[PDB]
């Protein structure tokens, strides 16, 4: 309803919809009246005969609805699929230095090509965790960044340490997977013949579950001294680094 | 379009469409914070500490309450310029090691028994499928104090596969809001690292050469920790096929 969040820009990669099971044809214009009550919409692509679409509407906002509100819906005999497509151009940079803003990742990314957004990631008390997204329109500009960042040294700030560029894990915390997308084959039967329960002594889950335990346990033994070499190798490397700097 | 759109599987009033309001003059009142929220439809609790100048409100939907908090933030009231803001969620847990064939509801129905579930997700990947990590949040705290302590000293199985998951406190981050600049302190410390501009290293410089080592001990952290990745597969997988050939010997 003219919805925008401070700081989003319009008609991003992350309020474009991909749009499956279309029926035979459907003009242009019709995919755009189906998405009419959703507010104006960029770039539509219909594809010849398989049946599938691309619409880019205004906000995230605007693309959520949209989204839940047509997905599955019928039309002429055939259930439409809706979800957000894939990001083409998001990544991940690691290492930010102290005193850096979403403005500042922002303008240091925007040398390799258009910025949709920049994030420097903060915890709950608010301080930055030292990771950060950034998002380009195309595909071309995040394969610059991320090449040029792992042959040269990218530097925000007058600390010299350079971030890490790599491509961002896309992971779905929100819609997850629902039960009727559990694929039901004779393992999944094998799965849920006992209902969540506690595993008792005596059974022969419990013999087991103590082993995985004490797995997970040696696990974090290895891991937290590896922890261990590494936060004492960093903090070597950035005591010289702040010394150097004192100029 | 109607107001109460909800997300599918999204209960209403959970802590996740509550906002908190900071910064409220002495005289505000109760209904007059149903009134600054009427417009984003029903309201559920609103408490107001009656002096320390803050309050929060459970709006119905989390994305009235979005609408909410762009519209109010920083809105003035008798002197004072509001603060409307999302809080961190007081029951929200990470389940790692999920067993497969589990879905949303499955994992709400397990966690349910330890308190009210307000969201249960099994975290999926880009090409749709579980990465073994999920959470659930409970509507109150002490409902997840339970599933943690129980989860901890026990061993939970969501299906017949003898593997426990592990339950801890959720790590949240935020990806949405961020740092914006106008946060930060613009003092002289934040001026001197921003002396020199986002740049390239370039050889024979002082930064040159400490990048190098830091991108060295890059490397050689990664390497170390695919030694140990690596190590933690293969014997996850041994006790996993014991696991299997344990719960087939039942069968
Ligand atoms: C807003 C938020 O998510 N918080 C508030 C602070 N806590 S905490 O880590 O300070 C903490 C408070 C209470 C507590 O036990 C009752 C344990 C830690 C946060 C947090 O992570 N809360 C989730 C949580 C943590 C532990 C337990 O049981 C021991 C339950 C829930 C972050």
């Amino acid at each position: 309803k003219n919805f925008r969040k401070p700081g989003e820009k319009t008609f991003t990669q992350r309020s474009r919809l991909f749009v499956g099971n279309l029926p035979p044809d459907i003009t242009e214009e019709e995919m755009r009246k189906l998405f009419e009550k959703y507010g104006k919409a960029g770039e539509v692509f219909i594809h010849k005969d398989k049946g599938f679409g691309f619409i880019r509407l205004e906000t995230r906002t605007l693309a959520e609805i949209a989204k839940v509100e047509l997905d599955n819906m019928p039309l002429r005999g055939k259930q439409l699929r809706v979800r957000f497509a894939c990001h083409s151009a998001s990544l991940t940079v690691r290492n930010l230095p102290q005193y850096v803003s979403n403005e500042l990742l922002e303008e240091a990314f925007s040398v390799f090509g258009q910025v949709e957004r920049a994030v420097v990631i903060v915890d709950d008390r608010g301080r930055p965790s030292g990771k950060g997204i950034v998002e380009f329109s195309g595909k071309p500009a995040a394969r610059k960044a991320l090449d040029r960042c792992s042959e040269g040294s990218f530097l925000l700030t007058t600390f010299p340490r350079p971030v890490t560029v790599e491509p961002m894990d896309q992971l779905d915390d929100e819609e997850g997977l629902p039960e009727k997308l559990v694929i039901k084959n004779q393992q999944f039967h094998k799965e849920r013949e006992q209902p969540p329960r506690f595993a008792q002594p005596g059974s022969f889950e419990y013999e087991y579950a103590m082993r995985w335990k004490a797995l997970i346990e040696m696990e974090k033994q290895q891991q937290d001294q590896v922890d261990r070499n590494i936060k004492e190798a960093r903090e070597k490397l950035e005591m010289e680094m702040e010394a150097a700097r004192h100029e």
